[PDB]
């Protein structure tokens, strides 16, 4: 629910989304294909998913004129994406499963650049160094909030208004090893529970270290210093 219908609203938006005539991309969600339609014009080929059928057959009759595209009726969340393959997505996604499709495009996909459009407020925790979604995010790709999208732009017409975010594919900060050690260390710093994680002198030692001085605002770089010291302290 809440599609983009207006011609002049989506050429603004696409204004900001930087696909090229070379690029593969994977729609999540096509709506009734408004974006679709756009997609196909601008890149090599364009793949969307859609659980509801109804809406994959308006996606279909609306790209009548056009061969570069595919609509499948499948399930975002047990999708499986390319791995030998360089391939981008864009997806007008529903608040209720934000998170779920971000973690699986994110964690399960390879997608080097993706493009989303989500719920303000959602966009803004993406960026929030206190929250665990963002912390395990950040150390797979980039994020950025490149505009936003008023909620006449929608319909229904949300309460709130949605923000173009991008997602960029960068190396792994931390390795395949780390990965459970990451998962607690995360957890237990987002929830306070200092104690499990720290001593009392490992943690100040730990924030001096960081070059953190104040605890309620933190930089990525500066959560991962943290995560450093505690693997040291480890062994």
């Amino acid at each position: 629910q809440n599609f983009i219908t207006s011609k002049h609203n989506i050429d603004k938006i696409m204004t900001n989304i930087r696909l090229n005539e070379h690029d593969n991309i994977f729609e999540i969600g096509s709506g009734k294909g408004h974006f679709t339609l756009e997609l196909v014009q601008r890149c090599n080929f364009v793949t969307a998913i859609e659980i509801d059928h109804k809406l994959c057959k308006t996606t279909e009759n609306k790209l009548v004129d056009h061969d570069n595209f595919q609509v499948l009726n499948k399930d975002i969340l047990q999708f499986k994406f390319p791995k030998n393959q360089s391939y981008k997505i864009f997806g007008n996604i529903p608040y209720n499963i934000s998170t779920d499709i971000i973690r699986k495009i994110v964690f399960d996909s390879i997608a080097d650049e993706i493009y989303l459009i989500v719920e303000y407020g959602f966009a803004k925790r993406l960026l929030n160094t206190k929250r665990s979604l963002a912390l395990f995010l950040m150390a797979e790709v980039d994020i950025s909030i490149l505009s936003m999208v008023p909620r006449e732009y929608f319909h229904p017409k949300p309460k709130v208004n949605s923000s173009l975010i991008r997602l960029n594919r960068k190396k792994s900060r931390i390795s395949h090893k780390d990965k459970q050690k990451y998962n607690y260390f995360v957890m237990k710093w987002v929830n306070k529970e200092y104690k499990k994680i720290f001593t009392k002198n490992q943690f100040n030692n730990s924030l001096k270290h960081a070059g953190i001085d104040d605890l309620n605002n933190i930089s990525f770089e500066q959560f991962l210093s943290l995560f450093n010291s505690y693997k040291l302290f480890n062994k």
